[PDB]
């Protein structure tokens, strides 16, 4: 059975300032927590520069003095399914991530393969195949602890076989995954997967994740670049 | 002047499930996370064991079978104020947390001299020393880049300097702090920031911290043991 | 193509002290390295107590008091080959190391199926089966940049695909890893490479790594446990 | 008592081929050994690039195509003495090195008051005056558990209280420390431990460490930057 890639944000970043500092601000959660730690190095909670008062000016002045350590205070969660595990090998490879991923048929097929009908039904005629072997070896096993048979069958289970994975990360960690891997340079796979938290977290947090830009290629995949 | 430890809990995680998943707890945020993030690892959404069914009953299971890493997608940041800065050193040294410090006359006293008029006295004519020492220099510096001047005579500032802290980790993060500092081997002050820092936790997600025991020693100072 | 397991010590830390420190020991290389991070610790190069004087008697006394975090100036890489991308994806969750792995037919048959020749053959051909499915997709694809359908045709390929990795550590991160793979719960394939593992480094650091015990189980796979 | 920064290469890897794999390059350790992690990762040991054939050549390449993950192979131990509290205080901020600190008169003298004589007699009279009420201080305490007694009276001294720190990372954190460090933004006795360990990592390892360019500014202090 065929999936697509599915990215839900289901966590982020509650603030609440101390009530005996005299700072506030134009804007609610992660972004005003970023902001709060900002000035809480300087001690700028009046607020000094009329450049850079309200809160999405503060934050844009943030990244061009080059202080993302700031960025490290918010949090992310995302809970990602139709993603293969060849592309959730490439995912837990930034290790600044915290993964729980689904203990190891669903496949995900490559976008090149699914646009094209003829290849797709080679494609799960092989997917068929692999999960005929892997049923004709677990009764095998099973035959002649049962965890091990299991674990050994697998053994055959392609690429393509879906993983679900709920993924956390403070903004740093986000934006150096998408800087990453929703450059052209990417595999395809998990650069669609970077576009699509990216997606989600210009909603989340419009100013930190502001400065990427999500183009369409010519060949209908997106892609996402930052100075 | 003499300034007292100030922990705020500024920010926390805040949860909501995918629309799409047939499931649902007796919580709010964090602790509803870190659920999720468990039954996302088994596909357990439909509650199979009546022992584990509710959030309480979940998250007390996870932590005796180890499975702690769950507890890495809860985020919880603390605004630390009334620390010295050689407490501020000891706390940096976990290195798993994300910290924002104020960048280096407001000074901690040590609580064994703080509990005795005439060695607190003793102590606040050292730290008026120091300060009078501090500008004596500063001044023969600027005399004769000039951020150059203060960041040497701040050379002869002490331990004592009041520091303030943004500290952001997950909650895995926090119960090893917590773990390390609160048991009673630790330094006072130190000791003091984990235990003040584990009430703050214990009430905002009583489930993950519950395991710790908050003693008052004989000395009035307290602890926190876990098995 | 069937391979087996592979591992390889490939580098390790050369000590030498400071020529103005009045200590010396009676062993070289990683070994004195974490003696000589513990004596900086307190001072104690002249060596005050007679029962942790030397090398080993002094690197097991770090062990029981717990200063484990001496272990990490002490370095080892392994070269790993014969392992299978699903092990992989399980080393690679250990965030800690540093890897780099072979960019993605040799394979990796799990040992309960490589201990019956029916079941082994059986295996073989559905191996055989992916190859042929990967080559007559990439065939069709190329056909209608070409890195892109290489890596589309891949999705096709098993779990059991060999990989190959560079992976270094220190011995924290290394008594880590193998403390929780080596253990008897451990996923088979994961298992024998910590145990593997584990054998290079009792040749190469015997102290640190002493107080792990293998010893082969029933089915003729071992496993190491430590208190 | 006053005293210099004294940095002292302590470790360092040593490298040593599997003998089965068909490779030999024109230099020993580190450098041979991250060569030999890149080219694990795409199966070039035969050198089909006649221009990036030699270490220096192959390790110079690397960097253009920012593979600098290769870097983290390859680890160097630093010792240092002479070194400040405060300076300390910065350098455990560098998360992915490995500390071990000496346990807290020696007192370090910023270079700015240290050139000026008359200055340096005010600094080093306020560093006996914070020692005479340390222990005037300790002796109070002890009067009326004793590890308690002094880590209270510490409180008392000094910034410029000496420390002394053994320091474990892998060439990217080294690189990224100096990075960061080393340039004219940074504080002054930061950037000469920088620069310093610079200098001997460019000794150790002439190729990784050879794109940064230290010069001497106009007030005598050395710096470094890279493009
Ligand atoms: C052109 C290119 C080709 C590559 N080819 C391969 C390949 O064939 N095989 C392969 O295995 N890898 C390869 N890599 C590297 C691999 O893609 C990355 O190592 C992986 O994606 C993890 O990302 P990261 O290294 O940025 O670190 P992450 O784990 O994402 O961490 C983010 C940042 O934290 C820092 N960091 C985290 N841990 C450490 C540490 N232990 N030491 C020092 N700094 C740390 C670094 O600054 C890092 O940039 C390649 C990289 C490039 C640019
Ligand atoms: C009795 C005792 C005495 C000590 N004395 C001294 C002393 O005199 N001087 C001194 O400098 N230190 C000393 N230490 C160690 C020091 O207290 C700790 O290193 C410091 O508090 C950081 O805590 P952590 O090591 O648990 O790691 P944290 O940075 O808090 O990380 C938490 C966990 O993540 C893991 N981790 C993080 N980074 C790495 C890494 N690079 N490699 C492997 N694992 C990692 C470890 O599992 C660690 O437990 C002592 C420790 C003990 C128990
Ligand atoms: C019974 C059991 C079942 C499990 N089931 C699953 C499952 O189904 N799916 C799944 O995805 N995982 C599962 N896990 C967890 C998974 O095996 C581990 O997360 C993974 O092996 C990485 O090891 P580690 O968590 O010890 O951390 P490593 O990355 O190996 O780091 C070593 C140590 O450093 C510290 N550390 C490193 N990074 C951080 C951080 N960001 N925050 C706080 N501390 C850190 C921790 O102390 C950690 O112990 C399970 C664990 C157990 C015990
Ligand atoms: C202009 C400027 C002003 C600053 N002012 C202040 C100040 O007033 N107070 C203050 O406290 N700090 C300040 N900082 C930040 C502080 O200097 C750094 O946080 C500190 O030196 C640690 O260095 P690092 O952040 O590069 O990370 P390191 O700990 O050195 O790690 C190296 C790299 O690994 C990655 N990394 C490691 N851990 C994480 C993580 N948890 N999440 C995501 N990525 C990670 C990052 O890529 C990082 O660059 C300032 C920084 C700048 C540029």
């Amino acid at each position: 059975e065929q999936v697509k890639l599915s990215v839900e944000l289901i966590a982020c970043s509650s603030f609440t300032p101390p009530a005996d500092v005299e700072w506030s601000t134009d804007v609610e959660g992660a972004e005003a927590l970023v902001e709060f730690a900002g000035r809480a190095c300087y001690e700028t909670f009046d607020k000094p520069n009329p450049r850079t008062a309200s809160n999405a000016a503060y934050l844009r002045h943030i990244m061009e003095v080059g202080h993302t350590a700031l960025l490290e205070h918010a949090n992310a969660t995302m809970y990602i399914r139709g993603i293969s595990r060849s592309a959730t090998h490439e995912l837990v490879r930034h290790r600044h991530f915290s993964f729980s991923q689904l203990s190891q048929s669903e496949v995900v097929v490559p976008t090149l393969i699914d646009e094209d009908p003829q290849l797709r039904e080679l494609f799960m005629h092989a997917m068929d195949e692999s999960r005929f072997a892997f049923n004709e070896l677990l009764n095998a096993l099973e035959e002649k602890r049962k965890k091990q048979a299991r674990q050994a069958a697998r053994a055959v289970l392609p690429n393509a076989t879906e993983s679900r994975i709920v993924v956390s990360g403070n903004f740093r960690t986000w934006r150096h995954f998408i800087g990453m891997r929703a450059s052209e340079h990417a595999d395809v796979e998990i650069r669609e997967v970077a576009v699509e938290c990216l997606r989600k977290l210009q909603v989340a947090a419009p100013t930190v994740f502001g400065d990427f830009e999500i183009e369409t290629l010519a060949d209908g995949s997106q892609m996402a670049t930052s100075p």
